[PDB]
């Protein structure tokens, strides 16, 4: 993305260095007071919140380009409990205190607007895959996540549109979403060829999440036009 | 209320926006409107619907002022999406601008440029909170989460209870009579003068308990008055 390649340039200019990061390591956990600002310029992670038994709970995941923060930027407070971890093999961040955050966008208005818009997108984002599940249930959740995959990691072949991940992050992701699955399966909406996934009604993925589908065409016309 | 928003507040004005008075059920702004705005919710309780193209009228999110919610983006001034914001409150006061005059206003003035951005990671972490009470305690913590919700904002330090303030008007305006039920047989929630009380809140706090840290890192004033 160019946005997004404006502002990794804009970060090294002002002597922000990239930091390499592995496989199940931590960006910034829950204990750190140091609240950040993590541009994810390339790999995947996850934000885990933890119950007090000890249970991890994966609430979202990330792809670069884009921006967490796990401080309020206007006090400079804690917005929760979190860890960002990278399940990516590895995966490229900009680290940056949320201090010197406000500094930066302070002034540049262009890259203010970026990440103003990115926050933008994740609660637009987010409203979407509610609706989507408050008007299909878990059809309309597996079908959003389904569609995700389809939009961003796919491609189209002969077999249908593959999906573009190392299996490694495949298995990554019960009774109910088994049920679901299987429906996709018998009407082919989705294969297992190859020991590959891919999927080859996307019609049938946009009918039981059409809000998701109205997100990416507002917020990622890109990539939406790309599959349409 | 917030001091940033009685700020915001003056700000607008001394650039000439004029409040404006919705009362109950008035839309803010519809779905089908080609006019991407930033409204600052000043006072009043409002919903964010959604019209399917059945026709079926879903809620998806609650805001009470002070608060902000922008249909378009900052940049594009393309819709972020299609959705309707209804006013639930008997009345309610909001500023309604256009999106281009926002960029404007917040350019020259970035502390009510941070404070636009803050409402927006409140709404991102808000949902995330939510989503894992709900993720682990089902219908159940997103049930007490909600009642989590209207119990810190609206109780009342009475010996009854915690007497929940909402005028009538968006008490009911709310398939798991069981969840109401074993409140209801529990001592969690009674509504003794025809009004709902709270005779338990670590029930809440259990089963909703990360938007109960959400509340007291974003509302810690608020949260703070029960415990
Ligand atoms: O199941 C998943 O892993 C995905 C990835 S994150 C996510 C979300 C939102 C972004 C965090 C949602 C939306 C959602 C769904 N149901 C809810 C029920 C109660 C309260 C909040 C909810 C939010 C769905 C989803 O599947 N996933
Ligand atoms: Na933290
Ligand atoms: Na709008």
């Amino acid at each position: 993305n160019a946005q997004a390649e404006e502002f990794k340039k804009y970060l090294e200019t002002n002597g922000i260095k990239p930091k390499q990061f592995h496989k199940k390591e931590l960006i910034f956990n829950q204990w750190d007071p140091q609240e950040y600002c993590i541009f994810l310029y390339d790999g995947i992670t996850k934000l885990t919140s933890i119950s007090e038994n000890g249970t991890i709970m994966n609430l979202q995941y990330y792809k670069g380009a884009f921006v967490i923060m796990s401080g309020f930027i206007d006090t400079e407070t804690s917005v929760g409990y979190y860890n960002l971890e990278v399940i990516s093999e590895q995966a490229t961040a900009y680290v940056i205190k949320i201090n010197e955050l406000k500094e930066l966008l302070s002034k540049n208005l262009t890259h203010f607007f970026y990440v103003f818009q990115t926050l933008q997108k994740q609660v637009s984002y987010s409203l979407a895959k509610f609706n989507d599940f408050s008007i299909n249930g878990k059809l309309g959740s597996i079908c959003g996540q389904l569609l995700i995959l389809t939009y961003v990691y796919g491609k189209e072949t002969p077999d249908g549109i593959k999906i573009t991940l190392d299996n490694l992050t495949m298995q990554e992701l019960s009774s109910a979403v088994s049920r679901i699955i299987s429906k996709l399966k018998q009407e082919k909406v989705i294969v297992y060829k190859n020991s590959c996934f891919y999927v080859q009604n996307l019609d049938y993925l946009k009918r039981y999440a059409p809000k998701l589908d109205e997100w990416f065409y507002l917020a990622c016309p890109a990539t939406w036009g790309k599959l349409n």
